[PDB]
């Protein structure tokens, strides 16, 4: 999976951790 502030996909459940969350960055 992803890893931080990377650009991602925000609704297909992008990020390793956290989130796609406000800022649209993971």
């Amino acid at each position: 999976c992803k890893g931080k502030g990377a650009p991602c996909r925000k609704t297909m459940y992008d990020c390793c951790s956290g989130s796609c969350g406000r800022r649209g960055k993971c």
